[PDB]
């Protein structure tokens, strides 16, 4: 029932609600891709309801947890936006980029420490060049 | 273990919202619904979905919301929003296939025969709303 209630089961269960309700692929990438569309067009304030809206459907996606975590990011909810990247990043492990991101967070929190820790390790592992480029100068701005 | 969903559900949960905070008192919301609603019927349509939109933004898990606006972007013929909306309803809903239906007639006018097919097939398959099946049949012998 009432949406919190099949939040917690699902947790409890261990499956998303996307297959719990068994809803098409094809849905949750149409609603993906307008909700991408508001974020590209700067709407953060439309764009966050449909990703949060996906990120409770689908609480294992990377895209979507990456696409929120980038919302809680541009609105300074710094600590959020690391909680939701650190998932992404266990989610992934493959993949630099919320690592990154989560160094800028660590920042603007006025954690100078941790934020350099995960600039290092980008750099390091990323085969991304674009994101080693800006990883070290945040690491040089720094010092 | 798998915590995961545990993690990303209570930062989601740290914010503020609209509803949250409780500051709009119930009888205004009613209101303001019934008035997205009623113009909506006497064909007032760019309010109607200016209200609706709000509505969505104040409750996104609010079926009649996402309805509401949905069925104005299907009016306006803006099909693949309308198309979007529907799927956020047909999620919410709860084995509700009336969505799911709307969605097959936007395919229709986008040029997805294929998709709108399996609309159709999904409602037949799954839905009890009989009215509703008889008319996700005339559309699947319609297309062929």
């Amino acid at each position: 029932e009432s949406i919190s209630t099949a939040v917690i089961d699902a947790i409890n269960s261990g499956a998303t609600l996307k297959d719990i309700n068994a809803i098409p692929d094809d849905m949750m990438d149409d609603i993906y891709s307008y909700a991408y569309d508001f974020y590209n067009k700067g709407r953060i304030e439309e764009a966050e309801v449909f990703f949060r809206f996906l990120c409770i459907y689908d609480f294992y996606n990377v895209d979507y947890i990456m696409g929120l975590a980038a919302i809680y990011q541009i609105k300074e909810q710094f600590q959020q936006a690391a909680d939701l990247y650190a998932v992404a990043f266990a989610l992934g492990k493959n993949d630099y980029t919320p690592v990154f991101h989560t160094g800028q967070c660590q920042l603007r929190l006025k954690a100078p420490l941790k934020a350099k820790e995960c600039f290092e390790l980008v750099i390091q592992h990323s085969n991304d060049e674009k994101l080693k480029i800006k990883a070290q100068s945040y690491l040089d701005a720094i010092q």
